[PDB]
């Protein structure tokens, strides 16, 4: 969609870069929302309305083909990020899901580097990423992510998307979602929007998740049809990474007796440890607390390998299948070391309540209780603070 006349303000974030032998040095970040989350509304003239919603192609009377809806469509600049529950303060990042008037912005961002006009592109295999992460406010059935998807680096700036990663185009993940918008252009055919996504983090004060989802297309695939569905490019469920369900149920939680109490702040490590010719071979995550190494469970449960770490053995035999068959952990790196761009949101699930996340075998969550009509009679406005965001060799980031 082409850019209106409001500024974009972006957020400043400071974020770190860290070798064993300069410790943690900090770098000048910006953040943007999506580009579909900022306002969208018609050229002048053609009443009022957007360009369509999540799920759809853009509409016909306005976006015939690229080129029209290029002009007929106008994103507009956000000014004044906080009314899109996005705040920073130094090296914090805080994402608000609900607002005290009551708004839902459920945002979800990106990490533009110091120009503004490119993302920051990260390249982890044989590194490690760490941040500092307050999850109090997350009960049941919210999702605080920090993750990774193969977006191009300008947001595939191009002739009808003028806007780019200063506007936060061209998401994609390993969903293949229908947006209005792809790259920037409308999305006249009704495709998903497709790529590899390395899951960091998505997780809540009741349960921690971590997954890769592998696709056999390099960056943004535009999928047609069955290319979109479960037996298609991309692997929707990942290869999950969860002590519950690998049956450690005192690791993760509300209390002291917790390893990782999620009552309190914590640090979150993850290393990205490559064989020795280079490729991804296992995928470790382990926490600080209260200056205190915490080590990555094992795990615990009959017929599942013994591991404290995500590997090709462990996807497998826990029926990871279009993991393995999309590329296994191997192609997971190989997208990680093209580089991949750093998304962070916070979000819920009314059809499923996020059940995948922390009930029954992910964690301590009831039946019904992570339904967003429950969410808010037990923490009325879910948030997320992210801090210290850095990255770098191996050892070095805690
Ligand atoms: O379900 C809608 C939300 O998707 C979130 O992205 C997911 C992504 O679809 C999935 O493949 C995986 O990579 O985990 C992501 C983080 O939970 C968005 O972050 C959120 O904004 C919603 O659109
Ligand atoms: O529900 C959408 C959700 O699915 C997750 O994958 C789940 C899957 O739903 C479940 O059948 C399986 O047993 O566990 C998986 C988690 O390990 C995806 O991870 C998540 O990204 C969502 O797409
Ligand atoms: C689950 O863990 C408990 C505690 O260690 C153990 O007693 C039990 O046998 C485990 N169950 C399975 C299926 O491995």
């Amino acid at each position: 969609q082409k850019p209106g006349e409001t500024k974009e303000v972006h957020p400043q974030l400071t974020t770190f870069r860290c070798t064993k032998r300069g410790g943690c040095k900090p770098a000048t970040n910006f953040i943007v929302l999506d580009s579909l989350s900022h306002p969208i509304h018609r050229a002048e003239g053609l009443g009022p309305g957007g360009c369509g919603d999540w799920g759809n192609p853009p509409p016909k009377d306005v976006c015939p083909d690229v080129e029209s809806c290029a002009k007929n469509c106008i994103m507009e600049g956000i000014p004044d990020y906080s009314q899109y529950g996005v705040t920073t303060n130094g090296t914090s990042l805080r994402l608000q899901h609900i607002l005290p008037d009551g708004r839902v912005p459920s945002p979800r961002v990106y990490l533009l580097d110091k120009t503004k006009r490119r993302y920051e592109m990260l390249h982890l295999t044989g590194f490690e990423f760490t941040f500092d992460v307050d999850a109090t406010k997350l009960p049941c059935g919210m999702n605080s992510a920090l993750y990774l998807s193969e977006m191009h680096p300008t947001g595939a700036k191009s002739k009808y998307n003028p806007g780019g990663a200063y506007y936060g185009t061209g998401y994609c993940d390993a969903q293949c979602f229908v947006t209005p918008f792809i790259n920037g252009l409308g999305n006249i055919e009704g495709k998903g929007s497709c790529c590899n996504s390395m899951d960091i983090w998505e997780a809540n004060s009741r349960a921690s998740h971590v997954a890769p989802h592998t696709c056999n297309k390099k960056g943004l695939y535009l999928c047609e049809g069955e290319e979109c569905a479960f037996e298609g490019v991309c692997d929707k469920n990942g290869c999950g990474w969860n002590n519950y369900r690998v049956n450690v149920t005192d690791y993760y939680g509300r209390g002291e007796e917790f390893k990782v109490n999620t009552l309190k702040p914590f640090t979150v490590v993850t290393q990205f440890l490559a064989n020795r010719r280079g490729k991804l071979e296992k995928i470790h995550r382990f926490y600080v607390q209260d200056g205190k190494v915490i080590e990555s469970f094992y795990t615990n449960k009959e017929g599942v390998p013994y591991t404290n770490m995500i590997d090709d053995e462990f996807c497998e035999a826990t029926g990871s299948r279009k993991y393995m068959e999309l590329g296994a952990t191997q192609g997971m790196g190989e997208a990680l070391t093209r580089g991949m761009v750093l998304a962070m949101s916070i979000w819920w699930d009314q059809g499923g309540n996020m059940e995948w996340l922390d009930h029954g075998e992910a964690g301590p969550c009831a039946k019904g209780e992570g339904a967003p009509s429950n969410i808010v009679q037990v923490e009325p406005f879910p948030e997320v603070t992210y801090t210290n965001l850095r990255w770098g060799e191996i050892g070095s980031t805690y």
